[PDB]
């Protein structure tokens, strides 16, 4: 794995003003991102292939330390870390993972 850690994920269609987000164990491997219910689950709850996604800070969310990943044919996802240091690692690693030949 290129990165792993706990992240909150905003419910689909949920208000930017809500702080009720579910916490997942998240793994980045190459250009794919996976979210699991906990650290022992064999099968993830979801995944996305990152080529051509954009990655940005999301200060429009009330939840602190939030960021946005988006693609026009797939989906827009909002995640948040517990603190700025962890957020910065994710921004570092995801920005590399969306680039391709």
């Amino acid at each position: 794995a290129d990165c792993q850690g706990w992240l909150y994920k905003k419910k689909e269609k949920g208000s930017f003003l809500s702080n009720k987000w579910k916490k997942f164990w998240v793994i980045l491997k190459g250009s794919s991102l996976y979210w699991y219910s906990n650290q022992m689950a064999e099968k993830a709850d979801g995944f996305v292939n990152l080529p051509d996604f954009t990655v940005e800070r999301a200060s429009e969310c009330k939840k602190k330390h939030a960021f946005k990943i988006s693609h026009p044919q797939i989906k827009t996802f909002y995640f948040a870390a517990e603190n700025v240091q962890e957020m910065n690692v994710w921004l570092n690693k995801l920005g590399s993972a969306v680039i391709h030949q």
